[PDB]
DNA sequence: AAAGATATCTT
DNA sequence: AAAGATATCTT
């Protein structure tokens, strides 16, 4: 399917190619930075061509946002089915060692999930799926990457800012956790778990209806949450009390 | 000086090279996206080797943050002058048509400017200068040719997501404005003016002491600024009255 | 954890 | 503008 073909293409492309720099039209190469900020940009650009290639094989148009603070990264849709749009968003995180627990931020809990047209390319009720493409890289220990430039014959001398990178495709609701991923920017937190848990889809929500309801009523601070719910157990108890 | 040599080298490099993609160690090239999240990253990486080359000719050490979430991008200093450190930060913004008015976010007003060791590589009082390397680009809409991968022999055929990149080097206090650059992430706002105003330093503050005092006492919300000051005129009146 | 830093944009 | 979106990290 579109999903199985996209997952296989992403696994493959990642296995084959290691991004190592930015290149000018003149052929001069500038090495990469160490932060997640440079690597989440690089992972998004890396996935673009793949997503477009797989979508075209399946008859889906691909549209990126026109505005800069909108979701999702990629909107897939057949022109004959306007309300079967698929949302694909790329998220990234790091580990210091290969097998520790990781976690992502999964977008806002106060924007398009509470308002049908807030910060989103198409009305939220036109989407039938919300997929996360998750990248995880292991930081290199060196905090002094290269400060020189390179030519096309020195490609294999360029220090890579990661040791290993893994990628998965999973539904957003399935890997969603019950604790905020950020405070002032109010992001859904994902589960806090090993990499295999995201691939396998071992979450905490019983359904996408429960995931949406949880995040739609989650309070912005601890103070407010202490009178309602802080976690999935307290949310289920809030449901028993009659949403009060 | 360090400064004059730095801006000549930045301006020259901008003029002679055009970034057009991310390259892998295998040689495959991925085209660029058109938003500031991508261009911000590319301009930082492009400037890194230039900053280090010029810094080294003046006998300055270049140190980058060891942790994410810390200012500044580049800390320059001599072993003989440890309390005369120079902070350099790269800021980027865009324009829809060449030469319209622009504005930048200049860093938090609630971190290192109010707490000497908050979110900064070195205590804030060891720095004697805070420079901004400002990048401005005109946005160019992505087309179909940006959605595939390229080989090195097609470098000059890759479509760029930008045009007319301009760069300046200026003191943070000199280009600082009196209105916040962001709400929930409490950043200082720069003046709102044309590129030449930034080059020439036509800001609203009379001194770096006034800049600092203004942003150290600026309240986070309009509700609170209503009773204090919202702009330079109100701040100067408040000061005239005895800070009340 | 919770809350607020890191940079910039939109309405 | 002011206020809160865009991603993700630290503490
Ligand atoms: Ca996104
Ligand atoms: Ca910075």
């Amino acid at each position: 399917s579109l999903r199985s073909d996209l997952i296989n293409a992403l696994y493959d492309e990642n296995q084959k190619y290691d991004v190592c720099g930015i290149i000018s039209a003149e052929g001069k190469i500038y090495p990469l930075g160490s932060d997640t900020k440079v690597l989440s940009t690089i992972f998004e650009l890396f996935s673009r061509p793949i997503i477009n290639k797989i979508a075209e094989k399946h008859g889906y148009i691909v549209e990126e946002p026109k505005q800069q603070n909108h979701y999702p990264d990629f909107t897939l849709y057949k022109p004959s089915e306007p309300n079967k749009k698929i949302a694909i968003d790329i998220k990234t995180t790091y580990t210091n060692k290969e097998n520790e627990k990781i976690k992502f931020t999964l977008g806002g809990y106060t924007s398009f999930i509470r308002n049908n047209t807030k910060n989103i390319v198409y009305p939220f009720d036109q989407y039938i799926a919300h997929w996360i493409i998750g990248y995880v890289y292991t930081r290199v220990a060196t905090r002094k990457s290269s400060l020189k430039t390179y030519n096309i014959n020195e490609l294999n001398e360029i220090p890579k800012p990661y040791k290993g990178v893994k990628v998965f495709l999973q539904d957003k609701w399935v890997i969603a956790g019950d604790l905020a991923g950020s405070g002032n920017t109010t992001n859904i937190g994902s589960i806090h778990a090993h990499y295999k848990d995201f691939v396998e889809g071992k979450g905490i929500f019983d359904s996408e209806d429960e995931f949406l309801d949880y995040w739609r009523n989650y309070e912005r601070t601890s103070q407010l949450r202490n009178d309602k719910y802080n976690n999935i157990s307290e949310y289920r108890n809030w449901i028993y009390r009659g949403r009060k």
